C-alpha cells in the first residue's frame, strides 16, 4: 500500500475512461472510500498533440477534468456516485478524487453469458431512470451510459459512475455537432457525416436502451468487430431480439421505443418512467 495524507491506498478496484480507481482507507473516520488517481500531464496527452496554426481540438484539454469535478460537486442523489474530496496541489502533477465506496462494483461487463433476469433488470433500470432524470434536471448529460459504469452498492441499488466525459449544458438541451462514447452504445444520429446537430439527452436515452438490452441478453443489439460495420448496423440494421431467453412483449416495446433510430420520435425519460413494463412487478 501507500499513504496519501489521511488515506491508505490499496488494490485497484476499477479503471474507467481516465486514470485508475483504488480502494482507500481513511484513518480519520475508519472508513473505506474509492479514490480515482489521475495525472494532469497524461490527461493533456490523451487529447492528442496540438496542431500547428493553419472536429477542432479543445485549446485547453485539462479543462474537462475540472468540468467533471464541478459536475460531481453539483450532484447529490442515491443513484449517482458521491464525490467527497478532491486532493490537488497546483505544483504537483497528480489529482485525486475521493468517492463514497459502492461495494460490489460494476453490475455487468458486456458481453456476459450470465444476463440478469427480467425482474432484476427492472429493479436496476428503475434506479437508472431515477439517476438519469436527476442528471438531466441538473443540466448534465452523462454520455457514457453502459452497464460497466453502473456500480452496485451494499443495498442492491445501482449508482451511475464515470463522469469523465459528462457535460453540463445551458438551456433546455445540449446541442452537439459530434460526441464521445463507447461505439456500441452511440446513437445513430451521432455516427454520420451530416450538416445537422443533435440532442444530447436523446443520446443518453439511446444508451439506456442498449444498456437495458444488455441487462437481459448479456450483449448489445448491434455488434460487429469491424468498426465501420458496427456503425453501419447501428444506423441501418433493424432491432431484433434473440429467440431465447424469451422476454415480455412490454419490455420489447420499451426497448424498441428507446432504440428508435429517429431521435425526434424516440421515447423521452418522463415517458419511460410511466411505461407499463417499468410500473409493474
Ligand atoms: C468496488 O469497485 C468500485 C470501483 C469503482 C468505484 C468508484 C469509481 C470512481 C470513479 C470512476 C471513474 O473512472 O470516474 C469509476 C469508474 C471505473 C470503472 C467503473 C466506473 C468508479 C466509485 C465508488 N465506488 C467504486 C467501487
Amino acid at each position: 500500500s501507500m499513504q496519501l495524507n489521511q488515506y491508505t491506498l490499496k488494490d485497484e478496484i476499477g479503471k474507467g475512461s481516465y486514470g485508475v480507481v483504488k480502494l482507500a482507507y481513511n484513518e480519520n473516520d475508519n472508513t473505506y472510500y474509492a479514490m480515482k488517481v489521475l495525472s494532469k500531464k497524461k490527461l493533456i496527452r490523451q487529447a492528442g498533440f496540438p496542431r500547428r496554426p493553419p472536429c477542432i481540438q479543445p485549446r485547453g484539454p485539462i479543462e474537462q477534468v475540472y468540468q467533471e469535478i464541478a459536475i460531481l460537486k453539483k450532484l447529490d442523489h442515491p443513484n449517482v456516485v458521491k464525490l467527497v474530496e478532491v486532493l490537488d496541489d497546483p505544483n504537483e502533477d497528480h489529482l485525486y478524487m475521493v468517492f463514497e465506496l459502492v461495494n460490489q462494483g460494476p453490475v455487468m461487463e458486456v458481453p456476459t453469458l450470465k444476463p440478469l433476469s427480467e425482474d432484476q433488470a427492472r429493479f436496476y433500470f428503475q434506479d437508472l431512470i431515477k439517476g438519469i432524470e436527476y442528471l438531466h434536471y441538473q443540466k448534465i448529460i452523462h454520455r457514457d451510459i453502459k452497464p460497466s459504469n453502473l456500480l452496485v452498492g451494499e443495498d442492491g441499488h445501482i449508482k451511475i459512475a464515470d463522469f469523465g466525459v459528462s457535460n453540463e449544458f445551458k438551456g433546455s438541451d445540449a446541442l452537439l455537432s459530434n460526441t464521445v462514447g463507447t461505439p456500441a452504445f452511440m446513437a445513430p444520429e451521432s455516427l454520420s457525416e451530416t450538416r445537422k446537430i443533435f440532442s444530447g439527452k436523446a443520446l443518453d436515452v439511446w444508451a439506456m436502451g442498449v444498456t437495458l438490452y444488455c441487462f437481459v441478453f448479456g450483449q448489445c443489439p448491434f455488434m460487429d468487430e469491424r468498426i465501420m460495420c458496427l456503425h453501419s448496423k447501428i444506423k441501418s440494421q433493424a432491432l431484433e431480439f434473440p429467440d431465447q431467453p424469451d422476454i415480455a412483449e412490454d419490455l420489447k416495446d420499451l426497448i424498441t421505443r428507446m432504440l428508435d433510430k429517429n431521435p425526434e420520435s424516440r421515447i423521452v425519460v418522463p415517458e419511460i418512467k410511466l411505461h407499463p413494463w417499468v410500473t409493474r412487478h
